[PDB]
């Protein structure tokens, strides 16, 4: 049938960007989605497309960076559709830019604890319900920058590198306990958020790109979902690259 | 709709193992599918299942190793079906097994000469063929032993590693020109090869079983489709956890 | 000559382990070093071991995952030698032993708050000291678990990776501000700590041994000094070859 | 004393560039230094600087790309002092400069036989004498290029992955056998070869070194006699970078 059918998934960050793809893509392929977001009017509308190309979704609010949200997001999940199949850990910011040694305390406390603890907090509750109904898929949304630095956002980098190390030790971990969790790693991809950036910006970050080209938040959906669905039954502790080619040089 | 309706795909030594289940999961996909290797019987036996599945599929007998095998497959893949789309150079061998002191000079050269020249050898007529066409997709067979070693076996790992800079260096050369390229790592599979030695495989994998190579051919579907577009210069792993630890 | 002096040299957690080591090579190289721990007995039994090889040391209590010690700790360096040149961010721990699932909130935020906000709060303070000064050189104490998977340790793996990124980011980011960061790898390591759980530690070395505090020492050292000048934002293993297989 | 005293070292392509500075580097440290090169003047040379820094040194002339050659290059070395500790693979090319689709037959055999097949006969016949005399350290000189690409030297890129993949296997294998191989992985460095480069594209390459400059030769060597010594005990099967950030971004 449908690649996804009969399984529950749960998007952070699903209001906008590359989550909201990646939502659309679990809603077209017969997943039971949970959209979870900070912001309620971005999350009814993702549910208001699923539902508008005939899929199920439902919103529930939450910050990633608390426990009690992603416990409470996981617990509804487990209550409106009986079971938790698929996690896509996506909701994340960028951070101010500053060197390293100028970063602000609170700057980096912020980025890290949704960028990193959040994305933990996600996966503890996760793994608990997918115990719970005989296993499980987890994909972590990383960057590049989990191998690669970004000049300017050092809590970023940091974050992301340490989604990287959280996704190997699930994968290793529940390797036996039929649990897989893998990493994906966009290079830069448009969203409205790049927009913001002045096009002189824009037009050095696509020179960093191979492919001369910025991804789309459908490209990375791609990748995501593949790692989602049973076609990716081997692999597992991984960190799979849609960058354009730009870690390759 | 099939994922691969109306491209020409070529996968070598799609005789047996790996590359049959690439060969097979192409030709599902609706691929016209030129299948090469070494033993005719094997990759006639390929051809004919792909084609009671009801896809297209020649074979091509090629050495690997041979720069003129390599030309001449992708020139009859591009006369026999106008085209080439998608390229999974696959073939491979195991090499003696022996410390790198007592590795035997032949035996060296001859595991160099398949798994590492002759990959170069595929993809420069693949690419020259794909520019013809307005742009392709290449997968390029490597191994976890393209990231960690495998004592007793230095030829299969350097070449293996050199895979996976060759595809590197395509990926980001070709990245304009509408020529992907990317690797796969697959752990230890299944395939027809002492149980002890089988365990002690098996406990390196975290995921606590050997794979399947199906499950390999599945990432080099993906690999080959559109789907992976934003996709190149890539590394990938199929390994049930090997490299993770 | 000795290849550090004259330096104003800071490392923390060096009341034990490789810490001391790092602290004693930077002690005998003619460096004046801040030796800094939550244990004052073991520092200052550190500062001792040094005065008794006739360097120069002083003792400094803090805890490395708070910002305000991170910050008083530089600036008794700063106040004391008048300037700061190197930092060895060492002090860490292991965190208690359960499944990522299992993992309590209050055992992950505390090996999170020492290992990985606290490493970013010395080298923030650590950079500002050295701007003034004109320049300086950062080892960051990482682990073959910034690269590899620790089953029941998610948080130790997870901060051990993000050093790595951290280090990656300072080095790109002040390379031409005459500041240099590096990351060190140690695998398992001969220190006071199940017979059977340390065979199997043992075998996952293909040297065949746990090393040694001294082992890891030498290379923090060369990458401390001048030797290094063209090192920067690397990652680098002492780990008996256990991330290479 | 001198830390590579009572040592007996080998460096091959020490007539020029980085092999020079590393046999300059070995011969200050005390070592007796087998220098092996193509072109013989330039060997010679070295052998006169070592000598007048009061060094003991011997010119053996040998191809890199023939095994008869590194089997005799090594028993020169057992003959004439004794015994091989050290070895240092260096000789290498750069290879000509074309895409992939495009690189000769001719010209990729070369550069895979110089910097990869020749850095395994050389390996092969060291370990053979090292394993006779109690075990040994072996450094081969990779790249960046063998972890990052390097648009239009696709053998280059190839064969120093290769070095990095042999290096690792080595140091597994003889890890209870008293032999350490490791790989260093040099940024660009300033050599004549380098003045042959347009001024234009010299700078392209500084810009891609978040150091702002290009690296020196004594530079690299500091690296190698570091993983040559016994200071480096504990390190074996790694990759070690010199290359002034270059792929830290
Ligand atoms: N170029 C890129 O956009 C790029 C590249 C690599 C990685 N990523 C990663 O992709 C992920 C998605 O980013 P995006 O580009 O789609 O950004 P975006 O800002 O378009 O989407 C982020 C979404 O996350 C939500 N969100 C933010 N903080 C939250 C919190 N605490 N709790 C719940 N929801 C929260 C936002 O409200 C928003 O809907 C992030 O993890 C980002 O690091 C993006
Ligand atoms: N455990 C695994 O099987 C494993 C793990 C990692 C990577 N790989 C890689 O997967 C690929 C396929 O291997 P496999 O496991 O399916 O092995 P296999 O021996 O079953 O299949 C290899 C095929 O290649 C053919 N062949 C060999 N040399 C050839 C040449 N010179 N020219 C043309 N055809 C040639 C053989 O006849 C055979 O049909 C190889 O590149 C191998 O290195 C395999
Ligand atoms: N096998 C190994 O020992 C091994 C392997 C890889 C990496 N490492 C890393 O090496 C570093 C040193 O560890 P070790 O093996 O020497 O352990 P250790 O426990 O012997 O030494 C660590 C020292 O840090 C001090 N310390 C702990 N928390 C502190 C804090 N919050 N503030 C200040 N001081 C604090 C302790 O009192 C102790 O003196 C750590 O970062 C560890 O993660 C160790
Ligand atoms: N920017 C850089 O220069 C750079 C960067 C990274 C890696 N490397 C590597 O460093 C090594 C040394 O290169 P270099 O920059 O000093 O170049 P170079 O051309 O200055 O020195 C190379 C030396 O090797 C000798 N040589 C060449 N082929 C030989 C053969 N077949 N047998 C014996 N000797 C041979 C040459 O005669 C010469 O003396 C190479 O392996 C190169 O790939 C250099």
């Amino acid at each position: 049938m449908k690649i996804l059918a009969d399984k529950v998934a749960l998007v952070t960050g699903s209001g906008s960007g590359i989550g909201l793809a990646v939502a659309l893509a679990y809603g077209k392929e017969g997943a039971k989605v949970v959209i979870s977001d900070i912001n309620e009017q971005a999350g009814n509308e993702t549910v208001k497309q699923i539902e508008s190309l005939g899929g199920e979704a439902v919103f529930f609010k939450a910050d990633s960076s608390s426990p009690a949200d992603n416990e409470a997001l996981v617990g509804y999940a487990v209550k409106t559709f009986g079971r938790l199949d698929i996690a896509c850990n996506n909701a994340g910011i960028g951070g101010e830019a500053a060197l390293t040694g100028d970063y602000s305390l609170d700057g980096w406390k912020k980025v890290i604890d949704i960028n990193f603890n959040g994305v933990f907090y996600g996966c503890k509750y996760q793994i608990e319900a997918m115990e719970r109904n005989g296993g499980g898929v987890i994909v972590n949304m990383a960057s590049i920058h989990g191998t690669v630095a970004a000049p300017m956002s050092s809590a970023y980098t940091s974050a992301k590198h340490a989604v990287v190390g959280l996704t190997k030790n699930i994968g290793a971990e529940y390797g036996q306990k039929n649990i897989r969790c893998n990493a994906v790693g966009p290079g830069y991809i448009d969203t409205p958020l790049l927009a913001k950036l002045d096009k002189e910006h824009i037009n050095a970050l696509i020179s960093k790109h191979p492919i001369g080209r910025l991804g789309k938040a459908e490209e990375v959906a791609e990748l995501v979902l593949f790692l989602s669905s049973d076609k990716s039954s081997f692999m597992t502790g991984g960190y799979y690259l849609v960058d354009g080619g730009y870690t390759a040089v």
